[PDB]
């Protein structure tokens, strides 16, 4: 079966962990334990296909930032989350983006961009904001919340979408 290398970065705190474990183990993690790098594989069935999914959950924390190009290297499509009541994990997006490009030496990496924590109020990145910059780079862009499971398997099935249009 084919495999999807799948890798999620964003800043620290954006709940890129509680996305993956979301989406892999059907539960909301509500403490804040900062990842340095974790690894998770399941097999799902996406569009038909019977698909192995390893996802690399990575570490937002800045201090683990000399990890970024050992798993850009390596990743097939990148998750670029940000909080949507964080502005500066948003602004922090560009910095993921424009390594990978580099490191994958493409402006056609498969990426979507990915607004979580949806289901909070203090909302300080608007839709529209985030939609703009998913379009300047080519990709999709989701809003999520890994708390009440919206947009959480489309998020991660669409990247597998993106996979495949390359
Ligand atoms: N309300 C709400 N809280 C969320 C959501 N996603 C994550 N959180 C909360 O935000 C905090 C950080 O989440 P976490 O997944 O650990 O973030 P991370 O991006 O993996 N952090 P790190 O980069 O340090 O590994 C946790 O308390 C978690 O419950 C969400 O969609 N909604
Ligand atoms: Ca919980
Ligand atoms: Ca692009
Ligand atoms: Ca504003
Ligand atoms: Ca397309
Ligand atoms: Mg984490």
């Amino acid at each position: 079966m084919t495999e999807y290398k799948l890798v999620v970065v964003g800043a620290g705190g954006v709940g890129k962990s509680a996305l993956t474990i979301q989406l892999i183990q059907n539960h909301f993690v509500d403490e804040y334990d900062p990842t340095i790098e974790d690894s998770y594989r399941k097999q799902v069935v996406i569009d038909g296909e019977t698909c192995l999914l390893d996802i690399l959950d990575t570490a937002g924390q800045e201090e683990y930032s000399a990890m970024r190009d050992q798993y850009m290297r390596t990743g097939e499509g990148f998750l670029c989350v940000f909080a949507i009541n964080n502005t500066k994990s948003f602004e922090d997006i560009h910095q993921y983006r424009e390594q990978i490009k580099r490191v994958k030496d493409s402006d056609d990496v498969p990426m979507v961009l990915v607004g979580n924590k949806c289901d909070l109020a203090a909302r300080t990145v608007e839709s529209r904001q985030a939609q703009d910059l998913a379009r300047s780079y080519g990709i999709p862009y989701i809003e999520t919340s890994a708390k009440t499971r919206q947009g959480v398997e489309d998020a991660f099935y669409t990247l597998v979408r993106e996979i495949r249009q390359h």
